[PDB]
């Protein structure tokens, strides 16, 4: 337990520039870590991809009907 609690939305933030329409992806960093799901991932982005994915559902709602 070192540093501040920090927050994914703020930590993975640096990966928001990679996430296009809810899909995050970056180089192949060589540093496996863990995520909030107590699960390990390939790189730091992979850990941010799962969090970014969950945010894709909130966008499920459309501002209007595609038929307009």
């Amino acid at each position: 337990e070192s540093g501040k609690a920090t927050s994914y939305a703020e930590l993975c933030n640096e990966y928001r520039k990679l996430v296009r329409n809810g899909k995050l992806a970056c180089t192949r960093e060589n540093d496996p870590i863990q995520g909030p799901d107590g699960k390990v991932h390939g790189n730091t982005c992979s850990m941010c991809e799962v969090f970014f994915q969950a945010e894709e559902e909130e966008k499920k709602k459309k501002e209007g009907e595609s038929r307009n």
